[PDB]
Protein backbone atom coordinates (compact mmCIF):
# COMPACT_ATOMS: atom_id res chain seq x y z
CA UNK A 1 0.00 0.00 0.00
CA UNK A 2 1.13 3.45 -0.98
CA UNK A 3 0.07 6.76 0.77
CA UNK A 4 1.23 9.31 -1.99
CA UNK A 5 3.26 12.09 -0.47
CA UNK A 6 1.44 15.81 -0.51
CA UNK A 7 1.96 17.50 -3.57
CA UNK A 8 4.50 19.98 -3.75
CA UNK A 9 4.22 23.71 -5.06
CA UNK A 10 2.71 24.63 -8.27
CA UNK A 11 3.36 28.17 -9.71
CA UNK A 12 1.93 29.67 -12.80
CA UNK A 13 3.88 32.89 -13.51
CA UNK A 14 2.62 35.58 -15.60
CA UNK A 15 4.91 36.58 -18.53
CA UNK A 16 5.61 39.42 -16.56
CA UNK A 17 6.73 37.66 -13.52
CA UNK A 18 8.10 34.53 -16.29
CA UNK A 19 10.21 37.06 -18.17
CA UNK A 20 13.19 37.04 -15.91
CA UNK A 21 13.97 33.49 -14.77
CA UNK A 22 16.48 34.21 -11.66
CA UNK A 23 14.24 37.58 -10.07
CA UNK A 24 11.02 34.32 -10.13
CA UNK A 25 13.56 31.91 -8.93
CA UNK A 26 14.39 34.34 -6.15
CA UNK A 27 10.32 35.72 -5.40
CA UNK A 28 9.44 32.16 -5.08
CA UNK A 29 12.37 30.60 -2.94
CA UNK A 30 10.89 31.18 0.49
CA UNK A 31 8.26 28.79 -0.63
CA UNK A 32 9.88 26.33 -2.40
CA UNK A 33 13.25 25.90 -0.35
CA UNK A 34 10.18 24.48 2.11
CA UNK A 35 9.67 21.53 0.09
CA UNK A 36 13.00 21.26 -1.96
CA UNK A 37 11.22 20.85 -5.42
CA UNK A 38 8.47 23.21 -7.05
CA UNK A 39 6.89 23.08 -10.71
CA UNK A 40 6.61 25.50 -12.33
CA UNK A 41 4.16 26.05 -15.56
CA UNK A 42 4.84 28.96 -18.16
CA UNK A 43 2.76 30.86 -19.99
CA UNK A 44 0.23 29.14 -22.16
CA UNK A 45 1.60 30.77 -25.30
CA UNK A 46 5.25 29.87 -24.31
CA UNK A 47 5.71 26.92 -26.42
CA UNK A 48 9.32 26.57 -27.65
CA UNK A 49 10.18 24.14 -30.81
CA UNK A 50 11.50 20.98 -30.39
CA UNK A 51 15.36 20.49 -32.11
CA UNK A 52 16.29 16.61 -32.31
CA UNK A 53 15.66 14.19 -34.90
CA UNK A 54 14.21 10.52 -34.19
CA UNK A 55 16.14 8.88 -36.79
CA UNK A 56 19.32 10.32 -36.81
CA UNK A 57 20.74 10.46 -33.56
CA UNK A 58 21.95 7.07 -31.37
CA UNK A 59 22.27 6.02 -27.51
CA UNK A 60 23.22 3.39 -25.33
CA UNK A 61 21.06 3.40 -22.08
CA UNK A 62 21.61 2.36 -19.21
CA UNK A 63 20.16 -0.39 -17.68
CA UNK A 64 18.27 -0.48 -14.58
CA UNK A 65 16.70 -3.24 -12.81
CA UNK A 66 13.94 -2.37 -10.16
CA UNK A 67 15.06 -2.70 -6.75
CA UNK A 68 14.69 -0.24 -3.08
CA UNK A 69 17.20 0.56 -1.04
CA UNK A 70 20.17 -1.10 -3.12
CA UNK A 71 23.40 1.08 -4.35
CA UNK A 72 24.17 2.32 -7.89
CA UNK A 73 26.55 4.12 -9.47
CA UNK A 74 25.26 7.85 -9.59
CA UNK A 75 27.03 7.69 -13.20
CA UNK A 76 27.69 4.59 -14.96
CA UNK A 77 23.28 -2.79 -23.46
CA UNK A 78 22.33 -2.10 -27.15
CA UNK A 79 22.12 0.91 -29.50
CA UNK A 80 19.15 3.02 -29.54
CA UNK A 81 17.73 5.53 -31.50
CA UNK A 82 14.77 7.57 -30.08
CA UNK A 83 12.34 6.05 -32.74
CA UNK A 84 13.78 2.24 -31.72
CA UNK A 85 13.57 3.41 -27.97
CA UNK A 86 10.09 4.95 -28.27
CA UNK A 87 9.18 1.97 -29.93
CA UNK A 88 10.49 -0.47 -27.30
CA UNK A 89 9.27 1.62 -24.08
CA UNK A 90 5.57 2.04 -25.49
CA UNK A 91 5.54 -1.98 -26.04
CA UNK A 92 6.76 -2.56 -22.62
CA UNK A 93 4.49 -0.20 -20.78
CA UNK A 94 1.28 -1.61 -22.72
CA UNK A 95 2.30 -5.13 -22.29
CA UNK A 96 3.27 -4.96 -18.84
CA UNK A 97 -0.48 -3.51 -18.17
CA UNK A 98 -2.07 -4.72 -21.15
CA UNK A 99 -3.57 -1.47 -21.90
CA UNK A 100 -3.28 1.40 -24.40
CA UNK A 101 -0.41 3.77 -23.27
CA UNK A 102 -2.45 6.65 -22.01
CA UNK A 103 -4.97 4.52 -20.40
CA UNK A 104 -2.59 3.80 -17.36
CA UNK A 105 -3.37 5.93 -14.58
CA UNK A 106 -0.31 7.57 -12.96
CA UNK A 107 -1.57 6.63 -9.98
CA UNK A 108 -1.45 2.80 -11.06
CA UNK A 109 1.92 3.63 -12.18
CA UNK A 110 3.11 4.92 -9.44
CA UNK A 111 2.03 2.58 -6.76
CA UNK A 112 3.25 -0.56 -9.07
CA UNK A 113 6.75 1.20 -8.95
CA UNK A 114 7.02 1.12 -5.79
CA UNK A 115 5.23 -2.21 -5.19
CA UNK A 116 7.97 -3.58 -7.71
CA UNK A 117 10.91 -1.98 -6.01
CA UNK A 118 10.19 -3.51 -3.12
CA UNK A 119 9.25 -7.04 -3.92
CA UNK A 120 12.27 -9.21 -4.37
CA UNK A 121 10.90 -12.26 -6.64
CA UNK A 122 9.81 -9.66 -9.60
CA UNK A 123 12.83 -9.26 -11.98
CA UNK A 124 11.42 -6.33 -13.97
CA UNK A 125 14.55 -4.35 -15.77
CA UNK A 126 13.70 -1.15 -17.75
CA UNK A 127 16.20 0.99 -19.98
CA UNK A 128 16.92 4.56 -19.10
CA UNK A 129 18.29 7.05 -21.60
CA UNK A 130 20.26 9.00 -19.30
CA UNK A 131 22.89 11.47 -18.57
CA UNK A 132 23.24 12.17 -22.49
CA UNK A 133 25.15 14.93 -23.40
CA UNK A 134 23.74 17.99 -24.54
CA UNK A 135 27.01 19.08 -26.38
CA UNK A 136 27.35 15.95 -28.51
CA UNK A 137 23.27 14.85 -29.03
CA UNK A 138 21.96 18.16 -29.02
CA UNK A 139 19.82 20.48 -26.84
CA UNK A 140 15.99 19.95 -27.24
CA UNK A 141 15.84 24.01 -27.20
CA UNK A 142 16.91 26.26 -30.11
CA UNK A 143 20.74 27.51 -30.54
CA UNK A 144 22.52 29.16 -32.76
CA UNK A 145 24.20 27.37 -35.19
CA UNK A 146 25.97 28.55 -38.46
CA UNK A 147 21.26 25.92 -39.94
CA UNK A 148 19.15 28.91 -40.61
CA UNK A 149 16.16 28.76 -37.63
CA UNK A 150 12.37 29.73 -38.07
CA UNK A 151 11.56 33.19 -36.33
CA UNK A 152 9.40 31.36 -33.67
CA UNK A 153 12.63 29.42 -32.63
CA UNK A 154 14.57 33.35 -32.33
CA UNK A 155 12.10 34.32 -30.14
CA UNK A 156 13.15 30.84 -27.93
CA UNK A 157 16.71 31.45 -28.23
CA UNK A 158 17.30 34.09 -26.37
CA UNK A 159 15.19 33.10 -23.29
CA UNK A 160 16.36 32.84 -19.96
CA UNK A 161 14.26 29.67 -19.71
CA UNK A 162 16.13 28.10 -22.71
CA UNK A 163 18.26 26.14 -20.81
CA UNK A 164 21.07 26.86 -22.58
CA UNK A 165 21.25 30.30 -21.37
CA UNK A 166 20.14 29.69 -18.10
CA UNK A 167 23.85 29.07 -16.99
CA UNK A 168 25.62 31.40 -19.24
CA UNK A 169 24.32 34.80 -17.78
CA UNK A 170 25.38 37.11 -15.00
CA UNK A 171 23.09 36.81 -12.56
CA UNK A 172 24.44 32.71 -12.58
CA UNK A 173 27.51 32.68 -9.98
CA UNK A 174 29.35 29.66 -12.43
CA UNK A 175 29.28 31.47 -15.62
CA UNK A 176 32.03 33.42 -15.11
CA UNK A 177 34.04 29.76 -14.31
CA UNK A 178 36.56 29.44 -16.84
CA UNK A 179 37.39 25.78 -16.08
CA UNK A 180 35.17 23.85 -18.06
CA UNK A 181 33.32 21.65 -15.78
CA UNK A 182 30.68 20.96 -18.61
CA UNK A 183 28.86 18.39 -15.82
CA UNK A 184 27.67 21.61 -14.46
CA UNK A 185 27.46 24.60 -17.18
CA UNK A 186 25.90 22.09 -20.43
CA UNK A 187 22.54 20.98 -20.13
CA UNK A 188 22.10 16.68 -19.83
CA UNK A 189 18.98 14.94 -21.46
CA UNK A 190 16.99 12.26 -20.37
CA UNK A 191 15.10 9.62 -22.49
CA UNK A 192 12.42 7.77 -20.39
CA UNK A 193 10.38 4.85 -20.33
CA UNK A 194 7.82 3.82 -17.59
CA UNK A 195 9.49 2.64 -14.46
CA UNK A 196 13.16 4.07 -15.12
CA UNK A 197 14.05 6.05 -12.23
CA UNK A 198 16.59 8.51 -10.47
CA UNK A 199 17.80 7.72 -6.88
CA UNK A 200 17.87 10.27 -3.57
CA UNK A 201 20.40 12.48 -4.37
CA UNK A 202 21.52 16.05 -4.54
CA UNK A 203 23.75 18.36 -6.62
CA UNK A 204 27.01 18.61 -6.91
CA UNK A 205 28.18 21.43 -4.61
CA UNK A 206 24.44 22.07 -3.46
CA UNK A 207 23.23 23.46 -6.86
CA UNK A 208 19.79 24.10 -7.97
CA UNK A 209 18.73 22.42 -10.65
CA UNK A 210 16.03 23.15 -13.14
CA UNK A 211 15.04 20.50 -15.40
CA UNK A 212 12.04 21.00 -18.66
CA UNK A 213 10.29 17.47 -19.62
CA UNK A 214 9.82 18.69 -23.28
CA UNK A 215 7.28 16.41 -24.28
CA UNK A 216 6.30 12.75 -23.81
CA UNK A 217 4.15 10.85 -20.44
CA UNK A 218 4.63 12.30 -17.34
CA UNK A 219 7.94 12.58 -14.43
CA UNK A 220 7.05 11.91 -11.42
CA UNK A 221 8.92 13.65 -8.36
CA UNK A 222 9.74 13.21 -4.80
CA UNK A 223 11.76 16.28 -3.14
CA UNK A 224 12.29 16.62 0.51
CA UNK A 225 13.91 20.36 1.79
CA UNK A 226 17.21 21.23 2.14
CA UNK A 227 16.20 21.67 5.98
CA UNK A 228 15.74 17.79 6.23
CA UNK A 229 18.34 16.38 4.09
CA UNK A 230 20.74 15.62 7.11
CA UNK A 231 17.71 14.01 8.71
CA UNK A 232 16.87 11.52 5.40
CA UNK A 233 20.86 10.89 5.29
CA UNK A 234 20.53 10.13 8.85
CA UNK A 235 17.15 7.81 8.57
CA UNK A 236 19.17 6.11 5.14
CA UNK A 237 22.35 5.19 7.66
CA UNK A 238 19.81 3.18 9.93
CA UNK A 239 18.56 1.31 6.83
CA UNK A 240 20.73 0.88 4.20
CA UNK A 241 24.83 1.48 5.21
CA UNK A 242 26.36 0.39 2.20
CA UNK A 243 25.93 3.89 0.06
CA UNK A 244 27.71 5.42 2.88
CA UNK A 245 31.08 3.93 2.79
CA UNK A 246 33.29 6.41 0.74
CA UNK A 247 34.11 6.10 -2.59
CA UNK A 248 37.93 6.43 -4.17
CA UNK A 249 36.01 9.04 -6.91
CA UNK A 250 33.84 11.33 -8.00
CA UNK A 251 32.42 9.52 -10.39
CA UNK A 252 32.54 6.28 -7.90
CA UNK A 253 28.92 8.02 -5.62
CA UNK A 254 26.64 4.97 -4.28
CA UNK A 255 22.95 6.38 -4.73
CA UNK A 256 19.64 4.80 -3.70
CA UNK A 257 15.77 3.98 -4.34
CA UNK A 258 13.69 4.35 -1.29
CA UNK A 259 10.18 4.41 -0.56
CA UNK A 260 9.04 8.08 0.25
CA UNK A 261 6.43 6.39 2.94
CA UNK A 262 9.73 4.85 4.31
CA UNK A 263 10.88 8.32 5.02
CA UNK A 264 7.67 10.15 5.69
CA UNK A 265 7.11 7.48 8.73
CA UNK A 266 10.51 9.05 10.14
CA UNK A 267 8.90 11.54 9.99
CA UNK A 268 11.19 13.29 6.68
CA UNK A 269 9.07 15.75 5.14
CA UNK A 270 8.41 14.44 1.47
CA UNK A 271 6.39 16.33 -1.14
CA UNK A 272 5.31 14.86 -4.57
CA UNK A 273 4.45 15.61 -8.46
CA UNK A 274 4.00 14.74 -12.12
CA UNK A 275 5.67 17.03 -14.06
CA UNK A 276 4.14 16.84 -17.39
CA UNK A 277 5.23 17.79 -20.63
CA UNK A 278 6.07 21.93 -20.83
CA UNK A 279 6.37 22.42 -17.75
CA UNK A 280 9.73 22.72 -15.71
CA UNK A 281 10.88 21.32 -12.09
CA UNK A 282 13.10 23.42 -9.78
CA UNK A 283 15.05 21.96 -7.00
CA UNK A 284 16.58 23.95 -4.40
CA UNK A 285 20.06 23.81 -2.70
CA UNK A 286 20.82 20.70 -0.69
CA UNK A 287 17.21 19.60 -1.50
CA UNK A 288 17.02 15.47 -2.06
CA UNK A 289 14.94 13.91 -4.66
CA UNK A 290 14.06 11.34 -6.77
CA UNK A 291 11.46 10.24 -8.94
CA UNK A 292 10.59 7.91 -11.98
CA UNK A 293 8.95 7.86 -15.58
CA UNK A 294 5.55 7.67 -16.23
CA UNK A 295 6.43 6.30 -20.14
CA UNK A 296 8.24 7.40 -22.95
CA UNK A 297 9.43 11.18 -22.53
CA UNK A 298 12.02 13.68 -23.00
CA UNK A 299 13.98 15.97 -20.55
CA UNK A 300 16.41 18.16 -20.24
CA UNK A 301 18.29 20.03 -17.13
CA UNK A 302 20.86 21.73 -15.91
CA UNK A 303 22.58 22.89 -12.45
CA UNK A 304 22.86 26.69 -11.86
CA UNK A 305 23.93 28.53 -8.66
CA UNK A 306 22.26 32.19 -7.60
CA UNK A 307 23.90 34.69 -5.34
CA UNK A 308 21.74 33.31 -3.21
CA UNK A 309 23.34 30.08 -2.94
CA UNK A 310 26.68 31.36 -2.14
CA UNK A 311 27.23 31.20 1.38
CA UNK A 312 26.17 27.54 0.51
CA UNK A 313 28.50 26.77 -1.71
CA UNK A 314 31.32 27.45 0.74
CA UNK A 315 29.44 25.26 3.61
CA UNK A 316 29.21 22.17 0.92
CA UNK A 317 32.83 22.72 0.31
CA UNK A 318 33.38 22.38 3.93
CA UNK A 319 31.19 20.02 4.37
CA UNK A 320 32.82 17.82 1.09
CA UNK A 321 36.19 18.07 2.95
CA UNK A 322 34.74 16.42 6.75
CA UNK A 323 33.58 13.86 4.34
CA UNK A 324 37.14 13.47 1.91
CA UNK A 325 34.63 13.96 -0.82
CA UNK A 326 36.06 15.34 -4.34
CA UNK A 327 35.68 18.96 -5.57
CA UNK A 328 33.78 19.81 -8.94
CA UNK A 329 35.65 23.02 -8.94
CA UNK A 330 37.42 25.22 -6.13
CA UNK A 331 35.02 27.83 -4.67
CA UNK A 332 37.58 29.82 -3.22
CA UNK A 333 38.98 29.90 -7.02
CA UNK A 334 35.61 30.64 -8.44
CA UNK A 335 35.28 34.31 -5.74
CA UNK A 336 38.65 35.40 -6.69
CA UNK A 337 38.01 35.08 -10.35
CA UNK A 338 34.45 37.19 -10.10
CA UNK A 339 36.90 39.62 -7.57
CA UNK A 340 39.25 39.93 -10.40
CA UNK A 341 36.40 40.99 -12.65
CA UNK A 342 34.67 43.66 -10.43
CA UNK A 343 34.56 46.23 -12.78
CA UNK A 344 32.15 44.25 -14.96
CA UNK A 345 29.86 42.06 -12.31
CA UNK A 346 26.21 42.87 -11.72
CA UNK A 347 26.05 45.42 -8.50
CA UNK A 348 24.12 43.31 -6.43
CA UNK A 349 26.37 40.14 -7.42
CA UNK A 350 29.37 42.44 -6.60
CA UNK A 351 28.22 43.10 -3.37
CA UNK A 352 27.37 39.62 -2.71
CA UNK A 353 30.55 37.99 -3.30
CA UNK A 354 32.32 40.41 -1.54
CA UNK A 355 30.59 39.10 1.58
CA UNK A 356 31.58 35.70 1.26
CA UNK A 357 35.21 37.11 -0.19
CA UNK A 358 35.58 38.74 3.41
CA UNK A 359 34.79 35.32 5.40
CA UNK A 360 36.95 33.39 2.88
CA UNK A 361 40.21 36.05 3.69
CA UNK A 362 39.25 36.03 8.16
CA UNK A 363 39.27 32.24 7.70
CA UNK A 364 42.79 32.29 5.60
CA UNK A 365 43.99 34.73 8.22
CA UNK A 366 43.62 31.90 10.91
CA UNK A 367 44.44 29.54 9.14
CA UNK A 368 47.99 30.81 8.19
CA UNK A 369 48.69 32.22 11.76
CA UNK A 370 47.97 28.79 12.86
CA UNK A 371 50.47 26.92 10.18
CA UNK A 372 53.33 29.23 11.19
CA UNK A 373 52.74 28.21 15.19
CA UNK A 374 52.98 24.93 14.55
CA UNK A 375 56.83 26.07 12.93
CA UNK A 376 56.18 26.47 9.12
CA UNK A 377 57.91 29.11 7.93
CA UNK A 378 59.03 29.19 4.62
CA UNK A 379 56.97 30.29 1.72
CA UNK A 380 56.31 30.83 -2.13
CA UNK A 381 53.86 32.47 -4.14
CA UNK A 382 52.09 29.63 -6.62
CA UNK A 383 49.61 29.96 -9.07
CA UNK A 384 47.22 27.39 -8.11
CA UNK A 385 44.57 27.98 -10.80
CA UNK A 386 47.59 26.41 -13.64
CA UNK A 387 47.67 23.39 -11.64
CA UNK A 388 45.39 20.35 -12.95
CA UNK A 389 42.59 19.54 -10.37
CA UNK A 390 44.08 16.04 -9.27
CA UNK A 391 47.59 17.95 -8.95
CA UNK A 392 46.30 20.08 -6.25
CA UNK A 393 43.96 17.97 -3.78
CA UNK A 394 44.87 17.51 -0.27
CA UNK A 395 46.21 14.08 0.42
CA UNK A 396 44.01 13.59 3.40
CA UNK A 397 40.51 15.23 2.66
CA UNK A 398 40.94 15.77 -1.01
CA UNK A 399 39.84 19.01 -0.92
CA UNK A 400 41.13 21.32 -4.37
CA UNK A 401 43.60 23.32 -3.06
CA UNK A 402 43.62 27.30 -4.21
CA UNK A 403 44.43 30.19 -1.52
CA UNK A 404 46.64 27.85 0.25
CA UNK A 405 48.66 24.29 0.65
CA UNK A 406 51.55 22.78 2.14
CA UNK A 407 54.35 20.91 0.92
CA UNK A 408 57.76 19.21 1.48
CA UNK A 409 60.27 18.04 -0.35
CA UNK A 410 60.30 15.25 1.35
CA UNK A 411 57.10 14.22 -0.75
CA UNK A 412 57.44 16.20 -4.25
CA UNK A 413 54.66 16.82 -5.66
CA UNK A 414 52.39 16.19 -2.76
CA UNK A 415 50.12 18.69 -1.10
CA UNK A 416 47.68 19.03 2.11
CA UNK A 417 45.27 21.78 2.49
CA UNK A 418 45.85 23.63 5.87
CA UNK A 419 44.03 22.07 8.15
CA UNK A 420 46.04 18.81 7.30
CA UNK A 421 49.21 20.27 8.07
CA UNK A 422 50.47 16.95 10.27
CA UNK A 423 49.62 14.72 7.88
CA UNK A 424 51.95 15.29 4.54
CA UNK A 425 55.00 13.49 6.02
CA UNK A 426 57.11 12.84 9.26
CA UNK A 427 59.88 15.75 8.07
CA UNK A 428 59.71 18.33 10.98
CA UNK A 429 57.87 21.17 10.02
CA UNK A 430 60.61 23.77 9.07
CA UNK A 431 60.75 21.42 6.24
CA UNK A 432 58.10 22.66 4.77
CA UNK A 433 56.82 25.40 2.09
CA UNK A 434 53.20 27.24 2.57
CA UNK A 435 52.80 27.63 -0.99
CA UNK A 436 49.70 30.60 -1.52
CA UNK A 437 48.00 32.13 -4.08
CA UNK A 438 47.27 35.27 -2.42
CA UNK A 439 49.06 37.70 0.03
CA UNK A 440 46.74 39.21 2.89
CA UNK A 441 48.00 42.80 0.91
CA UNK A 442 46.83 41.34 -2.57
CA UNK A 443 43.55 40.02 -1.50
CA UNK A 444 41.95 43.08 0.39
CA UNK A 445 42.20 45.76 -2.26
CA UNK A 446 40.46 42.62 -4.44
CA UNK A 447 38.16 43.25 -1.93
CA UNK A 448 37.49 47.08 -2.12
CA UNK A 449 37.02 46.91 -6.25
CA UNK A 450 34.15 44.90 -5.33
CA UNK A 451 33.01 47.42 -2.56
CA UNK A 452 33.49 50.61 -5.19
CA UNK A 453 31.85 48.36 -7.87
CA UNK A 454 29.11 47.54 -5.23
CA UNK A 455 28.24 51.02 -3.93
CA UNK A 456 27.91 52.72 -7.40
O1 LIG B 1 14.78 12.89 -14.58
C1 LIG B 1 15.90 12.63 -14.14
N1 LIG B 1 16.64 11.61 -14.65
C2 LIG B 1 17.92 11.39 -14.27
N2 LIG B 1 18.60 12.13 -13.40
C3 LIG B 1 17.90 13.18 -12.82
C4 LIG B 1 18.49 14.06 -11.86
N3 LIG B 1 19.90 14.21 -11.75
C5 LIG B 1 20.87 13.54 -12.43
C6 LIG B 1 22.08 14.03 -11.99
C7 LIG B 1 23.45 13.58 -12.43
C8 LIG B 1 23.86 14.27 -13.72
N4 LIG B 1 25.19 13.93 -14.24
C9 LIG B 1 26.24 14.55 -13.41
C10 LIG B 1 27.63 14.18 -13.93
C11 LIG B 1 27.80 14.61 -15.39
C12 LIG B 1 29.15 14.24 -15.97
C13 LIG B 1 30.19 15.16 -15.97
C14 LIG B 1 31.40 14.81 -16.54
CL1 LIG B 1 32.70 15.97 -16.51
C15 LIG B 1 31.61 13.57 -17.11
C16 LIG B 1 30.57 12.68 -17.09
CL2 LIG B 1 30.79 11.10 -17.80
C17 LIG B 1 29.35 12.99 -16.53
C18 LIG B 1 26.65 14.04 -16.22
C19 LIG B 1 25.31 14.42 -15.61
C20 LIG B 1 21.73 15.02 -11.05
N5 LIG B 1 20.42 15.13 -10.90
N6 LIG B 1 17.79 14.96 -11.15
C21 LIG B 1 16.49 15.10 -11.43
C22 LIG B 1 15.84 14.41 -12.42
C23 LIG B 1 16.56 13.44 -13.12
MN1 LIG C 1 12.75 -6.38 -7.25
MN1 LIG D 1 19.13 15.96 -9.67
ZN1 LIG E 1 42.89 18.72 3.64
Amino acid sequence: MFLPPPECPVFEPSWEEFADPFAFIHKIRPIAEQTGICKVRPPPDWQPPFACDVDKLHFTPRIQRLNELEAQTRVKARDYTLRTFGEMADAFKSDYFNMPVHMVPTELVEKEFWRLVSTIEEDVTVEYGADIASKEFGSGFPVRDGIKLSPEEEEYLDSGWNLNNMPVMEQSVLAHITADICGMKLPWLYVGMCFSSFCWHIEDHWSYSINYLHWGEPKTWYGVPGYAAEQLENVMKKLAPELFVSQPDLLHQLVTIMNPNTLMTHEVPVYRTNQCAGEFVITFPRAYHSGFNQGFNFAEAVNFCTVDWLPLGRQCVEHYRLLHRYCVFSHDEMICKMASKADVLDVVVASTVQKDMAIMIEDEKALRETVRKLGVIDSERMDFELLPDDERQCVKCKTTCFMSAISCSCKPGLLVCLHHVKELCSCPPYKYKLRYRYTLDDLYPMMNALKLRAES
